[PDB]
């Protein structure tokens, strides 16, 4: 028996736990599992501390004390409202992104600038309304009423209705992809649950995701 | 005409910025705004810093040295799994929701413990995966993939699918609801921006959200 603390990501929860819950309710069973969201920041800061045992993240910890494993990749998609004129095309291209018409999470997209050809390109914070803090759900939500463009992450699609999938546009080879790995603290005794945890993680998704397909490339 | 910080509660900006922008980007021509989602606490500290101008929370703020008006009611509604016996039933009924099944939001539902009923009801904790700090989005999710059940803002109807809106589940009377409003110093310098932001964001919303209607209750 024993209880377990885990952190996930807001960019990550909504997608990969709905997918895990059944698979540790009979993988699991005796284990008190409290599920938290945080953004990494209070991720590493709360592995370390000890307040979580370990940790969903989209990059790897690079933190003194920590280490993280592989879980899967992951694509970012384009979500182009229907007003874009990017809508007619079938890609995301890059130097047709309007800056002024895009949404970008901070840490979502933009955790140590990941998709930088965007993060840091010109014109991005040239426009009346400026959007910080938001979430992949303000976001969507603003792409499906016809205002701009954002990127969501593939794990999100299988959940999108008709309506929905119609506004996403896969990028260009090479394309990006985040990888969503588990973090803990290198001294964690629990090596056999550890164990456990990242098999039934993995187990939660594709296998096809379990590792990088040609024709992606990790966003740096 | 002069810059602009507001910020919006996580629980509201995604149901109710896709609505304004297009208000503002006509009406507010000239002045740069500066939008981030942030928790009531955050809000609040930031009004009385100077951090931010003016905050979309879900209470009144009850604070010295800040004041509030109201924007609108908003109801919450029931999104209830397919494999709940809830499911079968035309509303939500206090005695019949399994606390061990329900998904609560740490302000969004309870702050203040303003849904009392399920926020202090007992077994809430019984479960095998506490959700702590849970995202609306990842909460319905959970409940689109048949698990479990929790409460949506009435503003998110409009967002859902066919599919999604059947399962929605409205409360019996007195259903409960919240108040959005518009939080500032009490000493805050710009007056007209203020009246103007508050007639803005109140013509994004349907007019019979103005004011308490017949079978709604002011949560508490």
């Amino acid at each position: 028996t024993g209880r377990l603390n885990i952190a996930v990501l807001p960019t990550i929860a909504p997608y990969l736990l709905p997918r895990v819950f059944p698979i540790w309710k009979k993988e699991l069973a005796g284990l008190e599992i409290h599920v938290s969201e945080m953004q990494t920041s209070r991720c590493l800061a709360s592995l370390l501390s000890g307040e979580i045992d370990m940790a969903i993240i989209a990059s790897k910890a690079e933190t003194e004390g920590l280490e993280d494993d592989l879980l899967y990749y992951e694509e970012f998609l384009g979500y182009v409202s229907r007003c874009e004129p990017l809508f007619e095309q079938d890609v995301i291209r890059t130097t047709e992104v309007n800056p002024h018409r895009l949404w970008l999470l901070d840490e979502g997209h933009c955790f140590r600038d990941q998709l930088v050809r965007f993060c840091q390109m010109k014109g991005l914070h040239e426009r009346q309304t400026a959007y910080s803090g938001g979430s992949m759900e303000a976001f969507m939500r603003l792409v499906e009423s016809g205002q701009g463009i954002t990127f969501i992450p593939q794990l999100t699609v299988e959940q999108l209705s008709p309506s929905q999938k119609e506004l996403v546009r896969p990028f260009g080879m090479p394309r990006p992809v985040r990888e969503v790995r588990l973090a803990v603290r290198q001294d964690y005794s629990r090596r056999k649950l550890r164990e456990q945890l990242i098999g039934l993680l993995r187990s939660a998704v594709p296998s096809d995701m379990h590792k990088l397909q040609t024709g992606q490339h990790l966003a740096h």
